[PDB]
């Protein structure tokens, strides 16, 4: 049972709007929005929203195995062995938000501070004296990202085992020979940093120029989740405020998913007449481009609906029905809005394009999705002896080296619990980068933007002053 | 009664070293060392030290004073009208780490995220309303260095108020017309920023080239700190490790402050012999360009020390006794010392350029110096009961337009308690920016580094552990 | 009758190598190699080859015209109007060279100085007075690559005549309103500088994602010259040096291109078995990426020449029969033919990327192809009346206003002799860009390659000393 | 006999104003303004000037020599040995335009394409054979100027000089060991690069913080060439346009400078009241940050003549009498005269500085002083009969090795005429760069901008028309 399946049940469930039913509802940390800083909801006057992952939810692992067969093929075609087309994904490996290091070739979980919690060759894991041949500090300075890329979003989970796959591939076929920076084969030298230049460059492809989109578009009830309560939850946001999308995707893409996410027989509710998905929205924008987007974006555009292309020429007009825009900037959403960015609750799963960016560079509110959080959940109350184990056996150590191979041990049983790579937000006590960036700049967060929906227009939602050491 | 009284009241005290004596010492919150993040001492090789406003703390406001009226004279020497001369500096006004908008002349207070929390035109503070015409969404992009200018050392504290004076002083003076981005008199257009640049200059200036270290030098009991427990705590960081200086000064300001903090009738503890500073340290390094010398750094040179000059060429030897390094990095002292930045603490004042960039870039324990947390400690607890009051006032309004009213009534109230800028960690329930970087960089922190004699070497500083919302 | 068709007359008489015959030919402009500085061809250890517009010459009008439809066609399937479709190629206007202003959409020639020859805003010639608005001192400053670009490839002659097409189009048509800097229609602008980019963007697309290769390589004959004496001269040169080939174009495009113009009944002279062009070469090098390559370069990888596929990784091997290279960098050459700079005759048509900077970066020797040079010497000889005359004017001059508007009479009447853009090489008696680069870096150059069958291969190739004034 | 010993012959003679007279004195070459590109006077109207060896030429070797002296005490100062004070300049040595190689020490005499014609190591010459080694090609890329530094000025003289005494001094002194790249001694590696530094640090530290102003103002009769007749040609430029002087020099030195040159008991010519030197030009620009200048320049401000300082804030005003402005840029003189560039004749000294970037990005008339031209036109007729000699032998040898050693043998006949580097134009039949950039970017040219005084106001310059080798 994936975190998209207990997603889907909760999509399947109509929902009661009686207000004790409402209230018991949020009761379920599934169905609950979580609060980092405190947010006044009758204060928000623009919902702003991202596509892929936050409306559009791809089903797990079905998606990831498409993406990563079609990535794959995309790298036999170009000449990759063809021992890669016996490959098939594994979704009990990947966790999100790990790190590459295109130097020598190793998956890495890490903290805030680039602290080594995981380290991965492959399907290897080194061990904390190991690592320092190549680590000597156990750490990595995340800003260098010439050499480090970090596998932020869910779009990023294929390529994540696919890595580690070809370096265990390439380390265990005697064709090749290892070296500490990649893989000679006679007069033939492959570097783990063109190996993985190669990986993104087929993800990209992929998506783009490939058949990855074609696919999903054929069969949008196998890959995509869809929830009735989507359009009764934007149209009571439409009643309070106003309501845009902002997606770095392309119109017909967006069209097409979006046709699907409202194709019911029934408007906001059982019985209502159905609308088109545009009627929903006061802005549409595609072709985002964020981050970049929150900065200096691109110049602004007009999507001619009728062809799916764009119109020659800056756009100069004004905001008017029907019109679809490309490109533009988040001041173009603030202009025709009228809006200031405390004013916006942007909702997003990109914790760097979506999330950060708007926050630092705009003060924008902000919401983050987080998929996995439906399963993580799950494990995190059913398995939470072990946690609450870990933290006395700190305890019991603060106040000796028989009690830390057991800190040790618990970790490990702990953290095998999530996936071979661990949950996304923590390994023992160790909480992750991922973890530390969602605290830092997503004021709210949940399983999914629906959870919104069992929520008074008016909520206060409340977070605890934070005290500094010496205020305490 | 200044910050640096209340550490010059503790300096005058000698150590007893009497173990249940140091317990109860650091029970006084002036006196203890306060956690960020766990930190384990018997771990900790390294001890590294900073010396200005680390080591050598320099008395207030005799020394801010000091700089304030030759940096005046510098300008008025320039060209500045004379009426700067009959400006005095006002130690209640300036709270540090303050940003200046180079466009709008403002002096601003913010929080992590950039939002408002104090704007002052000159000695005008502007409140909430006014403050949107210039920052529309009560928010600044922190990043924007080519705007925004952050006034993060206790050496800004004499620009940060020479500042206000200025805007002041054209504001109101006839001869000149303001405008939105400055100040003209007839053919002449004074821009903030290039008023901002005369200002940066001259306090570099008067540093470097000017009569400032000449006549801190000629008078260092009038303007530095001394305390004879500084020998001791050093000799004991030599009994369990290594204690190396790393300092942006040059040699011959660096061997004058050194001797005067050594200078005292004995050596570590009343009744041994004294001796030269030198001998406290395993490594001396000057003009260490830092945070640079946490990347790159610079090319290794060796100081003459009998001249004062730097040796022609670059130094490629090894350690030897007595040696005293000019410039190199970072990775000089790990090399050189046989360390892991885990092994390393690094105890300094500025929160940029010793403790957020050796955190960043290189994995080093980090030790922060506040030396207005004697104070800020002081005013905490005696108005503790304004504070307390505020917490509940939140937690009535949680549970209207009366309320919040008072809110921002007891807030004004508590900040005037600190200054005319408010505490250098908050304003009011909000924390500033300052604050958070202290808590997100700073592993410990303290009024003053001495702090750490009043632990056991082998001791364990706990923090607690930080759980995400949903994992509560 | 265009260049192109001189050059196909002299490529379909097969060569005599009798030595008076071959003194006799390079007799006549149209087949001697003309000398700016001098070359010692015994001193020549390489001879390397550019493919496009160098070894192959594509056929005019026809090929200009194909590039122009396709050009077009793409630009009316990305959404501009209509009306493009009725445009059709006038090999009359466009000349080589030109320098289109993305601010103003004016064409312009321009002398080595950057002063305006000629300006035409569509078909619309602007003459000296009117050119002040926009140019006040009549002076571009042609290193603003951000508003210039160049026209320096016959693969540019498609595009000029297009920008001057459609500049004139949305002029004249009435839907639109002409401003400074671009067109609007209603709610859209379209800048020149977008305009621009999408003609740049189309023309790649073409050459690159389009059918353009597939037409040319379906029909050959129609658009790329043949020539029996190439594979003689090849054969001649690999007598006394090396040979290499270093072209942008990919493999599999430049096996048809090359197997066609290697596609006789014979080798190198009637009567001798055919041999595979690849035979003709020490080294073959694709995807060359010049002028980069005469700097760092890419990474060196191996052709897969059964497949027409990169092989995985960078190859690191030497020199081998049978080898053929993608990237790399001129470094490469020099080491695997052991060449210095000076050992090398580089011959291409790129005045930049194959002129220039093999000269600046390398300090190579270099071989200009000017194709159109074949007509330009027709014209020049045919009407050197008119220049003839045009030389006396001035020097009557020299020793008044009836003089100079029969200057500009008779500069007018030889200009047009070329076509509306006038000769590639000069505006009367004022110099191109393009005339003073030929001059500054192409130590020799022709109206082919070929030409260099005509001379013995230890020939002294002689320029006259250059002297200063003073030295006079 | 020095080039400023021509010079000051020159000046002492007084103005004859004869038309026939005039005509004759411009017979001589020393007298001569020399052509590369026609220009008509009488198109002039506005003449600029550069001051420091252009209006201000300094006494040679006197000049040189004392910069020498401090450069060398500064070097000593900050540590370097002892035995350079026992250096002293020698003017036979150094020619200008040499290219210093900051990797392996050597100083460089190249041609416009960066061929070696000479390479000195320290005083040893290095041969054709032996410099293979270190230039494979026998070349340099000119624009790697992070490499080489091209020692463009008369300025740069001394420190010319000094490079070769340094290589020559640590080569042989015992107590160092000379590597590739520079010298060590014991654990101090200086290199040839940081050598290099501290020379260019020293020669800018004696110019602006030493005593090198002082001592040339305080005998300016011994360093500086003064000449009655420069009053005189600058009344008569105003007679037929506008006369400006734009210089990097500060206003107090450039104020000390022009008093002295203007210092005669009459103004323009005997019996005329005398005049201060700021009445003859209509615009005065100091602080000018040439070739800044040129593009963006800087903020536009306005000198206090009283005090000699700037007046704080942007001078934002029209044009007025009396009025001395400092930074702006080249767009401040064309608008503040109405002038567009090619009315503007600028005269300078400096090749890169004055001539090319006023020439390429703002297309000006331009006017090159060369003050060795005195000298070195009276080799060049004095020995023309080894110039003409050596002419013949490259004809001879056109139409063997026993010619060749004799072409080399007066190449260095010829060249020791002029000094040991040789002359500043060519070596033997060979350009140099700095001619080629002459000729390039130079309209005229002459030893002094004096000699337009020969010239009546209406003449027009003539040079050649150029021709193609295809166009003869
Ligand atoms: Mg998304
Ligand atoms: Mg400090
Ligand atoms: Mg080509
Ligand atoms: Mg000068």
């Amino acid at each position: 049972t994936s975190w998209s399946d207990r997603l889907q049940n909760a999509a399947d469930m109509p929902a009661n709007m009686d207000k004790h039913a409402l209230k018991k509802y949020r009761r379920e940390a599934y169905h609950r929005v979580f609060v980092n800083r405190s947010l006044a909801m009758e204060k928000i006057k623009c919902f702003g929203f991202d596509m892929d992952y936050t409306l559009a939810v791809y089903k797990s692992p079905e998606y990831e195995s498409l993406g990563f067969e079609l990535t794959v093929e995309r790298l036999v075609s170009i000449g990759y062995p063809q021992e890669l087309l016996s490959f098939a994904y594994d979704s009990t490996f990947p966790t999100r938000g790990l790190v590459f290091d295109t130097l020598y070739g190793n998956l890495l979980k890490v903290d805030a501070y680039g602290n080594l919690l995981v380290c991965a060759h492959g399907f290897n894991f080194i061990r904390g004296p190991e690592t320092r041949e190549q680590y000597p500090n156990k750490f990595i300075q995340r800003d260098d990202t010439e050499r480090f890329y970090i596998l932020n979003t869910l779009f990023n989970l294929p390529e994540t085992y696919l890595l580690a796959c070809l370096v265990d591939f390439f380390t265990n076929c005697p064709r090749y020979t290892s070296c500490e920076t990649g893989f000679k084969d006679g007069d033939l030298f492959m570097s783990y940093r063109s190996m993985f230049q190669d990986v993104r460059d087929a993800v990209d492809w992929v998506h783009y120029k490939g058949s990855l989109k074609e696919k999903t578009v054929e069969n949008l009830e196998k890959y995509v989740v869809k929830d009735g309560k989507l359009p009764l939850l934007l149209s009571r946001m439409k009643e309070v405020g106003k309501v845009f999308l902002a997606t770095n995707s392309d119109y017909k893409y967006t069209d097409k998913i979006m046709t699907y996410l409202f194709d019911f027989p029934h408007g906001p509710k059982p019985g209502s007449s159905h609308r088109p998905w545009q009627s929903y929205f006061d802005l549409i924008l595609v072709d985002a481009r964020k981050p970049l987007f929150f900065g200096e974006g691109t110049v602004l555009r007009q999507v001619d609906t009728k062809t799916g292309k764009l119109k020659i020429g800056t756009y100069t007009g004004p905001l008017q029905h029907g019109i679809v825009y490309s490109g533009g900037s988040s001041d173009t959403i603030c202009d025709l809005l009228g809006a200031k960015g405390k004013d916006i609750l942007y909702i997003g799963d990109h914790i760097f394009g979506d999330i950060l960016k708007s926050k630092k560079r705009q003060g924008w509110r902000t919401f983050l999705v987080i998929p996995e959080l439906a399963q993580e959940l799950h494990v995190w109350t059913d398995k939470s002896s072990l946690f609450e184990e870990l933290q006395s056996l700190d305890i019991f150590l603060a106040e000796i080296s028989s009690i830390q191979r057991r800190i040790k041990k618990v970790t490990h049983d702990m953290d095998m619990c999530y996936g071979m790579m661990g949950s996304l937000f923590r390994s023992g006590s160790r909480q992750t980068l991922f973890a530390s960036q969602v605290m830092r700049y997503a004021d709210l967060y949940a399983a999914s933007f629906i959870n919104l929906l069992y929520y008074p227009f008016s909520y206060l939602f409340r977070a605890a002053h934070v005290l500094m050491p010496h205020e305490s």
